[PDB]
């Protein structure tokens, strides 16, 4: 099955899932010279006051802190949406080491790792009809650097002791996922895909200018988890991102000037 080593990772994934050289595909290089400023794009609405978080399952590729998505309660509407789009779960991709680990890149510079805050259109009433959609799902990209810590971000870092392999899950109730988010909601904007398999061209892209930063203790505790299940030889959850796609017919357009 699909993973991130040798013999299974990103080159190898269209032979299951050929998708992946399509026309629509994520992650890319976003090229800031090249970005058209548009003014008619509108500021992005994040509506997470009443976000109820219930569980953080390792799932052998990453780690997702799932949300209860039964009911609107934390909504992501505006910027270049149109209706509503429900949080379903939140997950990062990061490295081995601080040089990599983001999956968008930045005139080709890669951040430590990348917040990826999941939403799905409810005009199609569920993720799985969703993710059939060209505007089904919605993913608020958040770049993380190295530097001071994210005071956000700990309740996360200490509960992974507790889902170091693949299948585990850990209660995960009452967590603010607006600890995550950088000052400024400046974007870019572009029409892509899932970045891991099925590779789905479902999404709506919305990557924010301003980075997060995170300690380096608290990246280095993402660095031991697991890919592999308990009992099993151990291989160290790291460097779980895809690389940049090629861009082809699209344009990545800015909300700011
Ligand atoms: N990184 S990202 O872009 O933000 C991103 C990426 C993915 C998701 C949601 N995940 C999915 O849709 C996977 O679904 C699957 C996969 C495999 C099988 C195998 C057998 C089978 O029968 O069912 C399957 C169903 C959300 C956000
Ligand atoms: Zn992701």
């Amino acid at each position: 099955h699909w993973g991130y080593g040798k013999h299974n990772g990103p080159e190898h994934w269209h032979k299951d899932f050929p998708i992946a050289k399509g026309e629509r595909q994520s992650p890319v290089d976003i090229d800031t010279h090249t970005a058209k400023y548009d003014p008619s794009l509108k500021p992005l609405s994040v509506s997470y006051d009443q976000a109820t978080s219930l569980r953080i399952l390792n799932n052998g590729h990453a780690f997702n802190v799932e949300f209860d998505d039964s009911q609107d309660k934390a909504v992501l509407k505006g910027g270049p949406l149109d209706g509503t789009y429900r949080l379903i779960q939140f997950h990062f991709h990061w490295g081995s080491l601080d040089g990599q680990g983001s999956e968008h890149t930045v005139d080709k510079k890669k951040y430590a790792a990348e917040l990826h805050l999941v939403h799905w259109n409810t005009k199609y009433g569920d993720f799985g009809k969703a993710v059939q959609q060209p505007d089904g799902l919605a993913v608020l990209g958040i770049f993380l650097k190295v530097g001071s810590a994210k005071p956000g971000l700990q309740k996360v870092v200490d509960v992974l002791d507790s889902i170091k392999t693949k299948g585990k899950s850990a209660d995960f109730t009452n967590f603010d996922p607006r600890g995550l988010l950088p000052e400024s909601l400046d974007y870019w904007t572009y029409p892509g895909s899932l970045t891991t398999p099925p590779l789905l061209e479902c999404v709506t892209w919305i990557v924010l200018k301003e980075p997060i930063s995170v300690s380096s203790e608290q990246v280095l505790k993402f660095r031991k988890l697991n890919f592999n299940g308990e009992g099993e030889p151990e291989e160290l959850m790291v460097d779980n991102w895809r690389p940049a796609q090629p861009l082809k017919n699209r344009q990545i357009k800015a909300s700011f000037k």
